[PDB]
């Protein structure tokens, strides 16, 4: 039994909800909350940005630290940070950016970062402003994570539509 509410159940493993992921986070405080990070972790806009916004900038100060450190993530890879006051920690993982021209396979590969994760509060990796169709991501979502991901839609008509076309 986990703190995760109101979600509906897709399969054996992935749960999806109509949320603000940052909200969702300060209310379940997750182990892992996963962010839709780029390569650079610059956290501009979209989930991001929007989780930032709510560490007062500490994930942006923390990873600019990282990428001093380390250099760039890779398209499909992943880093683990502090989660600050969302969650105990982040999962950066880095999808494809179609508006960016990047190889749309690379979607499983970043899925397959969470499996290294019991338990995830995570949005639909590349939806949004990194422009792939987010119905084929939660495909690729249900068909690559094994581990339990609950899974955060923030816009109402794009979550029915999600619920709605799932196979
Ligand atoms: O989930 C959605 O509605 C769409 C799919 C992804 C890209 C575009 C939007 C928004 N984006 C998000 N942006 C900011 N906070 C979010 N909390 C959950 N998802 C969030 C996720």
């Amino acid at each position: 039994v986990n703190s995760f509410s109101g979600y509906l159940k897709l399969t054996d493993n992935v749960y999806i909800k109509n949320a603000d992921i940052v909200e969702e986070a300060k209310k379940v405080k997750p182990t892992v909350v996963v962010n839709a990070a780029n390569v650079y972790l610059k956290h501009g806009g979209g989930v991001a940005g929007a989780l930032n916004k709510a560490t007062n900038n500490a994930m942006q100060v923390e990873s600019d630290d990282y990428i001093a450190t380390n250099g760039p993530l890779k398209v499909g890879g992943s880093c683990v940070l502090s989660g600050h006051n969302l969650a105990k920690h982040c999962l950066h993982v880095v999808g494809p950016n179609v508006n960016k021209g990047e190889d749309i396979q690379l979607l499983k590969s970043a899925y397959e970062n969470f499996n290294q994760h019991e338990v995830l509060l995570a949005p639909l990796l590349s939806a949004g402003i990194f422009g792939a169709d987010p119905i084929h991501s939660l495909r690729v979502c249900v068909d690559t994570v094994r581990t339990n991901v609950y899974l955060a839609v923030f816009d109402k008509n794009l979550y029915d539509k999600l619920v709605s076309s799932f196979l």
